[PDB]
């Protein structure tokens, strides 16, 4: 399922929700965990310091963070969770992270994103954005607030040629995971656009007809996988509207998106409006 | 100076601060203005509509927006400001925009960014980010709040090999513009990092010494251009700290940044914290 998870350690605080998520997963689906932290002190480049001194600072930071990470993780290690700690020196974390993924062939990246308030959107940093856009493996952004009780997984699917295969991957992988992880109920959503009242003046047959195709496309899919109709949703509106309203209404613990350095308009507009975890999945091909 | 400006029309509202900025500029530095608006209605792809109907909708939206833009801009046209209106059909605005730039060899892109409240950061959309990262020409993000009275231009410069040339371009271009535009006073800032109290335990000689180099580097530069020392700043801290504190303290109307799809850490971290216009300049080479 995901046997090789990379958790990106957040240097700015002791608690590591991304690691906590990784352990939660491990104990249910197996798989190894690399707890990975790239750091730097720019003062590492400022003929102002000795060569020896540059080294002692660089080596001293590696050792200290490693022990700190091990302190955070002690219970998980003593519990016998297979966690490898890698702190590395690198000035560009997202590049560091993506090179680690490729080197260690990681099949999942987990990284914390902060939500300051329950009313608001999860804050995605620039690093987060570079990951989401560019990281080859799937990327799971782990909101630092509690998982809603009985929270659902919501998968956005595209309903309007080979987009068929991408949709299939997305639903396949989400289902195999939700089923080995506490049987989280999985829902599907497709939003269809209704023509702005503005564009109109250039026919509400449009409405029923488009609603028609999408329902057909949803069913075909639902059924390639024996999904219940009741967990499948076909909605009028902008994706960035529909998906987070439906997330709130469903108490979705996570939203799962598949991609088109650019995720496609749906994903770009949506991601900035999420109030729960995000999982981004790119076509492996 | 900038003889070929592209203003990205914001479809979501009537008032166009980016165009208003473009006119403001024109009447002081000359140059032509293309008022550019890419649009689409996804319903344009949904065998659900006639070929004729797809066209009538597509052609009808082009014509209507064109007249709307002309309505917004009437006073500027009647005033005799040289404004070409281009509305085009394209599903990816940032791609549309960047292709227009290359096609029309635009030397400046202006586009509005919204600040919801004076206390907060200007909201950069995903499109804004793609532009800032990828658009070949300079990109001027025009905050939709008033320009501070006597507002200054603040230029971030790098102070720690060929970074010399990039710095030079940045200061040259900002100065030639501020001087033909109302003589906006230009300031320079370089921030130097102080080693976290945390990294320490692995010498406040560091402090004075690093402060030293940067002052030397600042002066060399200031003086390649006969800049007053009093408008030049060398500060301890994170760039994302120093630059917006100094912006607030200075009443800087705009912050000018030069780049390293990635602007370099300084620019990435800073941009998300700005409370004023932004101008991004990439090495032409
Ligand atoms: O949204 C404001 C954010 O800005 C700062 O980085 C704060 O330290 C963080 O707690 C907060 O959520
Ligand atoms: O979508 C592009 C994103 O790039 C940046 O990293 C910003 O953190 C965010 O405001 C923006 O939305
Ligand atoms: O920050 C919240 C923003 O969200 C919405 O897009 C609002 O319409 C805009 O007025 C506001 O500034
Ligand atoms: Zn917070
Ligand atoms: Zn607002």
């Amino acid at each position: 399922m995901y046997q090789n998870m990379l958790v990106v350690i957040d240097p700015n605080q002791d608690d590591q929700p991304a690691l906590r998520r990784a352990v939660y997963l491990h104990q249910r689906i197996g798989g190894k965990i690399k707890a990975f932290l790239p750091i730097y002190d720019f003062s590492y480049e400022m003929t102002l310091l000795s060569p020896d001194e540059r080294t002692a600072m660089r080596q001293g930071v590696i050792s200290q963070r490693t022990a700190w990470i091990r302190e955070q993780a002690k219970y998980y290690l003593e519990a016998g969770v297979p966690i490898e700690i890698k702190v590395v020196w690198h000035n560009r974390p997202f590049e560091a992270i993506i090179q680690e993924v490729i080197a260690g062939s990681h099949d999942l990246v987990l990284k914390m994103a902060h939500q300051h308030d329950r009313l608001e959107a999860v804050i995605f940093t620039p690093t987060d954005w570079h990951l989401l856009r560019k990281c080859p493996s799937p990327v799971w952004m782990v909101k630092d607030q509690p998982w809603p009780e009985g929270g659902k997984a919501l998968v956005a699917v595209n309903l309007a040629p080979y987009h068929n295969a991408l949709n299939e991957k997305l639903v396949k992988e989400t289902l195999q995971l939700a089923e080995q992880v506490n049987h989280t109920e999985v829902h599907l959503v497709g939003a269809y656009p209704v023509t702005p009242i503005n564009i109109a003046i250039e026919p509400s047959v449009y409405n029923d007809a488009i609603r028609g195709q999408h329902l057909l496309a949803m069913k075909a899919l639902r059924q390639k996988f024996s999904i219940d109709e009741k967990v499948t949703h076909v909605e009028k509106g902008l994706p960035e509207e529909v998906i987070p309203d439906l997330a709130e209404h469903l108490q979705a613990g996570i939203v799962v998106l598949g991609t088109v350095a650019f995720l496609g308009n749906t994903a770009e507009q949506v991601i900035d409006h999420l109030r729960c975890d995000l999982l981004v999945i790119k076509p492996d091909e």
